[PDB]
Order: C-alpha cells, then structure tokens, then sequence
C-alpha cells in the first residue's frame, strides 16, 4: 500500500507496437501518504495491459538497486520545519486591488482588451485555443 | 480453391512487434493446378496470426489491380509444346560411370578423400556443416 506509481504511455515499445494498449509504470516507494515519493524510486518497471488491466511483463536491469533507506525529501511546511529549524514568518502582504472593476469585457467567450479581440476556445488535447 | 499464397514470416511490422506470432501472405491465382502462379499475383496482403489461425489484417493498396487476364506463364513441357511447337528432341547421352567405385571413403559421416579428412554434419537450420 505504500507502493505507488506513476501511469506513463509506454510510449514505444517494439516488443509490442500498437497491437495492445499498454501503459509503462514508474515505481515509487512512500513510507507515509505524506511523503513525495520521488526520493524513492525503485528499479524496474512493469508493463500493463490497458484494457485487460493486467501487468503482461516487468522491466529489470541487469544490476538490481533495493529500496533507498534514506529519508524521503519533503517539502510541506511540517516537513521543512522539521528539515530547517522552522518556516520564514509570513511575509508582509502586497495587496492588488481594482476597486472600479477590470478593463476588459468579456461577451461569453469572446473577449474585448485594449482594441484586441477575440474567442478564447477549450480542449481535452490542446487546452486553450485562442482563435 | 484457385487462390494459393506463399505463406512468409511477417519479417517485421511495427504495427504488431512480437506480441503476435505473425505471418504475411502473397497472394497468387491459377487458372489451373497445373500453372505457374506467379504471372498471376493478387494485389493485396494478408496478414495471418499463425498461433490463432486466423486473418487479423489485410494490407490493400489505394490503387487496386485486378487480377491479370492474361495466359498464365508456365513451363512444363505440355505447356512449351503449346507455347512454342514443340520440345527440343532429347539430346545425344553423356554417361559418367565410375566401374571401379569412387575414390572417397565415408565412415559413417566422416568423410576422406585426396588427403582430406572432415565430418559431414546437418541441421535444421544451416544445413550442411563440415567440421
């Protein structure tokens, strides 16, 4: 349960081409949810059919590295404080204020700003399409 | 039942790498069981999971040829006396006899003759093979 990996597209593989949908998985290791597991990687790597949902094969180097026994290197405020005696005291504030509102008008999702128009778009692959 | 094919190995397609024992076939047709099928290739490729015994794939080209219409190209001597008149008349022998045996000795496989001693092995793959 302290096992975690990220998903990656193998990418590709010639041992497999496009003939199974498969995902490629990097292996990290987290000694408590908290941690960030990437101080802990570990050596091979697990290949997972996609739509069977099943690891068809695993990915071992020649040389084998166990599990570092270091502690994992965090960076939530508790972790610091722990790490660097404590955390910088708050900063003074900047404060950004438009008591009369913004410049630029908005018409669904065509947007007007300083003689500049024009529609701001959405998508799952390219994200912000501006046209 | 005109249909015949030359069954090949895939040799190498990135579409499907190992993960399918794979083949590949060229298509021929005869007009007869007798022909030569190679005046008379089809124009697409078959692809066929040797393990599963079935068609998975069939590469078409985006220009289509039609089977040729023409006569089949064959050469055995039935063939030839149409093609041409007839055969050659069958030539004056050359006998090669050796009445007093050969001059090579074979010990099971291995092998001596003018000085030279070897072992005539074979296999599946290379064939023959002298050691």
């Amino acid at each position: 349960h302290k096992v975690y990996c990220d998903p990656w597209t193998i990418g590709y593989d010639e041992r497999w081409g496009t003939g199974k949908r498969l995902q490629q998985a990097l292996v990290y290791y987290r000694s408590d949810e908290d941690d960030s597991q990437y101080s802990h990687p570990l050596d091979f790597c697990p290949i997972v059919d996609t739509e069977e949902k099943k690891v068809i094969f695993i990915d071992i180097p020649n040389r084998r590295r166990k599990v570092s026994k270091h502690k994992h290197a965090n960076f939530y405020p508790k972790h610091m404080i722990e790490k660097v005696g404590a955390m910088r005291p708050e900063a003074p504030p900047i404060n950004v204020t438009q008591p009369e509102g913004v410049s630029f008008k908005m018409t669904g999702n065509v947007m007007e700003w300083s003689n500049f128009k024009f529609h701001i778009g959405f998508n799952y692959r390219e994200g912000i399409v501006l046209s």
